[PDB]
């Protein structure tokens, strides 16, 4: 037997990874109705916009603003990736596996 639970802006699924220089956020946007996306970051705050998607995260550490962030999109897979430079090089961000949309 199957039971489905259903609980409009969408919150996108996403996957996180890191190395000592960057935090990488890969955002699943298959149902995007735009081909232009906007990202804002400030300290540990992260926002991503692409109608109908909105994603806000509080990151486990801070990101530096110096224009060195790296954005790219894969139209085949429907995934936007942003690499965000760590304010403290070598800081290992903890608990990424349980980070959840604000």
């Amino acid at each position: 037997a199957h039971h489905h639970h259903h609980h409009k802006m969408l919150t996108p699924a996403f996957d996180l990874s890191q190395d000592p220089d960057f935090l990488t956020i890969a955002i699943r946007v298959p149902y995007a109705r735009v081909s232009e996306f906007d990202v804002y970051f400030e300290g540990s705050d992260f926002k991503f916009y692409a109608k109908p998607y909105f994603l806000r995260l509080t990151l486990p550490g801070r990101i530096v603003e110096n224009g060195s962030e790296q954005g790219s999109y894969d139209a085949d897979k429907g995934i936007f990736t942003i690499r965000l430079p760590k304010e403290t090089p070598g800081q290992h961000f903890e608990g990424l596996n349980m980070l959840t949309a604000l």
